[PDB]
DNA sequence: GCCAACGGTGGC
DNA sequence: GCCACCGTTGGC
């Protein structure tokens, strides 16, 4: 739906630890308010583009 | 019951 | 239209 399961993005399973989503979670100290995946996690194909 | 992460939205 | 945010819920 959001996710194409195929493109290099959709394959990753390791949150990059850095981006602007990542240091929202919980897991890296965020405070949750934005609830995104990692961007090297958004598909390359079928996601927002600005979450790219 | 928790959580990842989606879709909708209010304020700009 | 954008985007920061947050309500929601399938999957566990
Ligand atoms: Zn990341
Ligand atoms: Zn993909």
């Amino acid at each position: 739906a959001r996710m194409c399961g195929e493109c290099e993005a959709c394959r990753r399973t390791e949150d990059c630890g850095h981006c602007d989503f990542c240091r929202d979670m919980k897991k890296f100290g965020g405070p949750n308010k934005i609830r995104q995946k990692c961007r090297l996690r958004q598909c390359q194909l079928r996601a927002r583009e600005s979450y790219k």
